[PDB]
């Protein structure tokens, strides 16, 4: 414990040097690899012994990551990754990482979040939705990322909140998350949902915004 609080504050003192970030970002260090491994130790020392530490050590390594990541854009384990999910938002971020393989564990978290995707149910559950809002926005623009939201998309449950919405006119936020990047489903939002979103009411505005990043969604 003691030499691993040690390690942490040491690598926390060194990613504040953009030099270092560079030198860390060199594949050859294969340090996300590293940290992904001693985040799962952390998770499980964490899990099985509440109070043990490994909350401030999983928050130094999750920070950390996400130097590395911002500095970078300059799937078995995945199963315990979400199982601990189960239990901030970096982790979220860190799941599009790991999903970069084998596109059945992609799916399997698809399953996972399409089990809380019971429109009028909703209106755990929620916070289940919550979470596939916000990994929707997380949607990194990846080959794999592309190919996994062709994904999601057939998994229709964009189609489920759009006859839900549709039937519900008088919800945007997974619909903004996945508006980038994704030009089937802009042209899926611009097809009739034009008018009704027009008439609206703040994150129906910006949902509106992010879908007019394509050309003809903007000329309706």
């Amino acid at each position: 414990r003691h030499l691993l609080t040690v390690l942490l504050k040491l690598f926390s003192y060194c990613v504040k040097v953009k030099v270092n970030r560079q030198q860390l970002v060199k594949l050859e260090m294969n340090t996300l690899n590293v940290m992904l491994g001693t985040l799962n130790l952390a998770l499980v020392a964490e899990q099985e012994s509440k109070d043990s530490g490994g909350a401030a050590v999983a928050e130094q390594v999750l920070s950390i990551m996400e130097i590395i990541l911002d500095e970078s854009n300059a799937k078995d384990q995945l199963v315990m990754l979400l199982d601990q999910i189960n239990s901030l938002q970096g982790l979220l971020r860190i799941i599009p990482y790991l999903s970069f393989g084998e596109v059945e564990k992609m799916q399997i978290l698809v399953e996972r979040f399409k089990p809380y995707c019971n429109f009028d149910k909703y209106d755990d559950d929620k916070v289940f939705l919550d979470c596939f809002c916000k990994i929707a926005a997380g949607i990194k623009n990846n080959s794999n990322g592309h190919q996994l939201k062709d994904l999601i998309l057939q998994k229709g449950i964009t189609q489920n909140a759009l006859d839900y919405m549709k039937k519900h006119i008088p919800i945007l936020r997974l619909l903004r998350g996945l508006a980038i990047q994704h030009p089937g489903t802009q042209v899926l939002i611009g097809t009739d949902s034009i008018p009704n979103l027009h008439k609206l009411g703040t994150l129906a505005e910006n949902l509106l915004e992010a879908l007019r990043e394509h050309p003809d969604v903007n000329k309706k």
